[PDB]
């Protein structure tokens, strides 16, 4: 089923000669690939600004709303140096920040986004009060909601993202560890309660579950949890990697489809999505994560299998974003690039820039947030200009 959902892939796959003209031996783009890719940015820019221009004032949210344009002008200031795109971010934090709700703590989809984004721009442009008040603000935001779920879009771990960007950003421990800490503690201990409940633990020592499905994927499900849970980041100990993270990744891999892919949820048996929210493009983190944390080739393997099923079944009729599109599939080849130095894999993200460079020519669906970070054109921006210098390419608001 997952054929009805993707465009037939009409590139060859990976040989050293149709490679050359993409990147060098060393793996650095071409300056002619280099300059396409750039030629694409500032045209798809121009066509972001002017949509940009009916987007729902209201929404500030980094997912759909303005802390995402803002994240995007940032990592332009980051790849280019042009000043231009620091005042344009600038323009968006402010906007963002009359948007706050205070109804969700996340990056993505709460007000951590806003003041997350607002902190590290101020910061930025030397402006230390202002930044310092973010932080605060962000500090204190965990108080509003208690018996969050655990995950990615409206979790702790999505908090837990805002607090680690301020610190990668910043270059300096601005959140205190022992914050982090203390909300990795309650998700393992959520994880452990919920699967002691359910009698999962013989199988799976943790278990976790959003809107009543045990989801399995990198938005709202298990990959995005364990993918954080292995993060050096969060200081998990040695003892609970092995004795609760590890045998619940297992239980993960074994849900795996014969194709390689991955259901949206624990018991649901379409094979149908392959987006970075359900299915093998946010599955593939967890795997990549494993294999360098625990060192056993079967993640690895899995990984390749997930690189496959996306090269066959990525370039998606739903579009070219992050969340469900071909720019989010495009991140699942350079994780694994990043992880094996293997060029195969940054061949293919390659191609799949090629397919955004034709952006709008497939007649692909018009997105709910056409402009925005994770659904629209924003996150199409993203993915080019990361690709500019493939080794320090991250998933936006997710990879680590
Ligand atoms: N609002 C989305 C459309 C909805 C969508 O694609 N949702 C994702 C989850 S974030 C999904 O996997 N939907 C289920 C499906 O495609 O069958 C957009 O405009 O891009
Ligand atoms: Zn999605």
């Amino acid at each position: 089923h997952m054929a009805q959902r993707a465009f037939p892939n009409p590139y060859a796959d990976y040989n050293k000669s149709l490679a050359e003209g993409y990147f060098d031996a060393a793996g650095r783009l071409t300056p002619e690939f280099s300059q396409r890719l750039t030629n694409k940015i500032r045209e798809l820019l121009q066509q972001m600004e002017r949509g940009l221009k009916s987007a729902d004032p209201r929404d500030g949210t980094g997912y759909t709303g303005w802390a995402g344009i803002a994240v995007l002008y940032l990592h332009l200031y980051d790849v280019f140096g042009d000043p231009a795109y620091l005042q344009l971010a600038h323009g968006y934090v402010k906007q963002s920040l009359n948007c706050l709700t205070k109804r969700s703590i996340t990056f993505l989809c709460g007000d951590a986004g806003p003041l997350a984004v607002a902190a590290v721009l101020y910061h930025k442009m030397n402006n230390e009060k202002q930044a310092e008040d973010c932080i605060t603000r962000l500090i204190h935001l965990n108080k509003i909601d208690p018996h969050a779920p655990n995950e990615m879009l409206y979790g702790r771990i999505g908090y837990i993202y805002a607090l680690l960007f301020v610190n990668k950003n910043f270059g300096v421990e601005k959140i205190p560890q022992s914050h982090i800490q203390q909300i990795c503690e309650t998700i393992l201990t959520s994880g452990e309660n919920l699967a002691r409940k359910r009698n999962f633990t013989a199988k799976s020592p943790l278990m976790y579950e959003w809107y009543q499905e045990y989801y399995v994927g990198a938005a709202h499900g298990l990959a995005g949890i364990y993918y954080y849970l292995m993060q050096p980041s969060l200081q998990v100990s040695q003892g609970k990697l092995h004795s609760l993270v590890k045998p619940s990744v297992d239980y993960v891999c074994q849900l795996k489809f014969p194709s390689g892919n991955y259901p949206p949820a624990i018991g649901d048996n379409r094979d149908l999505l392959v987006h970075w929210c359900h299915g093998a493009p946010g599955v593939i983190y967890m795997l990549i994560q494993a294999y360098k944390v625990f060192r056993e080739e079967k993640y690895l393997c899995d990984a390749y299998q997930c690189a496959d099923v996306i090269w066959q079944y990525g370039l998606l009729k739903k579009g070219y974003g992050l969340c469900h599109g071909s720019a989010g599939n495009a991140y699942a080849f350079l994780t694994l690039y990043n992880l094996t130095q293997d060029m195969k894999y940054l061949y293919r993200a390659c191609k799949f820039a090629e397919w955004c460079l034709e952006y709008g020519e497939h007649g692909c669906r018009t997105p709910d947030t056409p402009f925005s970070l994770f659904e629209g054109m924003a996150g199409t921006i993203y993915f080019l200009a990361d690709l500019l210098v493939p080794t320090k390419a991250r998933f936006p608001a997710f990879e680590l």
